[PDB]
């Protein structure tokens, strides 16, 4: 679990969105595993606008933050699940690091702010759904 609170927006993994998220929907994209819903309170998270490939992510399964090198956002294949059929997930970035079912939603940060959230993982790898291209989160 985990979300990004920026302005009147809440960003979450689409496969973990609640009824309130769907009732206050702004935008959703299955191929990215992203859903953005509206909030009445102002969120205090800064989004990064960069091409950083180093950052720090929160791993709830270890209650620890880890530094990682990560790849450029791309279409990476993702196996079937109770949430999605087998497909290519776009805007996905991989890093060598621990993650397990329950870690989705952990924020990845660089020196410029929020880069994205944990969305995939397995075999010593962890995938992050990038949010840096979503320029409307600040306007
Ligand atoms: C940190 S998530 C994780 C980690 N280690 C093993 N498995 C997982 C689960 C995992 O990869 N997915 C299940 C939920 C939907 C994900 C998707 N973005 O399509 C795929
Ligand atoms: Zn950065």
């Amino acid at each position: 679990s985990g979300a990004i609170y920026v302005g009147n927006y809440r960003v979450v993994n689409r496969h973990l969105a609640t009824h309130n998220d769907w009732a206050n929907l702004v935008w959703e994209d299955s191929s990215r595993d992203l859903l953005v819903s509206s909030t009445t309170a102002q969120g205090c998270d800064t989004i990064a606008r960069c091409d950083c490939q180093t950052g720090v992510y929160y791993c709830s399964s270890r209650r620890k933050h880890y530094p990682v090198s990560f790849s450029k956002p791309s279409l990476i294949f993702v196996e079937a699940s109770e949430y999605y059929p087998a497909r290519y997930q776009s805007h996905l970035m991989l890093a060598v690091g621990h993650s397990e079912p329950g870690d989705c939603g952990g924020i990845l940060r660089c020196q410029h702010g929020v880069v994205g959230i944990v969305s995939t993982g397995g075999n010593g790898l962890v995938g992050f759904a990038d949010v840096r291209d979503l320029l409307w989160l600040d306007e």
